[PDB]
């Protein structure tokens, strides 16, 4: 929970990558290390080296730029029960929407153990990146 290890990434269209956008600086601002992957949706490579850097938390910088994968990637990670990884604040992660989320993440609502930044947030809300994860949910 406390663990230093952030592995960031993804993101589709948009420029390069307005999600980078100093994410990593929430990492100083957690006292957390860097696994800054990139662009890519690095499931079952990311979780061999999750293993490794022992990553506590995934941010992704998508609205759906990951597929199915990164979805059932993290949730099939907690039911794994080996494997750390029951937080992931999903940066983006489906549109229009915000709590109340479709038949989607109505099974993952019953998980939950995942946030999201609404489409329209702030690096700001990064601050609060680390302070919820870290603080108690």
């Amino acid at each position: 929970m406390e663990k230093k290890t952030i592995v960031l990434g993804v993101i589709g269209s948009d420029c390069h990558a307005v999600g980078n956008k100093i994410l990593d600086h929430s990492f100083t601002n957690a006292g957390f290390n860097v696994v800054n992957i990139g662009v890519l949706s690095s499931q079952e490579d990311f979780i061999n080296a999750a293993i490794e850097t022992k990553a506590d938390l995934i941010c992704v910088s998508s609205l759906y730029g990951q597929g199915e994968i990164d979805c059932k990637g993290l949730r099939e990670k907690c039911d794994e029960a080996g494997l750390k990884g029951i937080k992931l604040f999903v940066g983006g992660n489906i549109v229009v929407g915000k709590q109340n989320w479709p038949d989607v993440e109505q099974r993952f609502k019953a998980m939950g153990f995942d946030r999201v930044y609404p489409p329209g947030t702030s690096p700001e809300t990064t601050i609060a990146d680390m302070k919820e994860v870290l603080g108690v949910e």
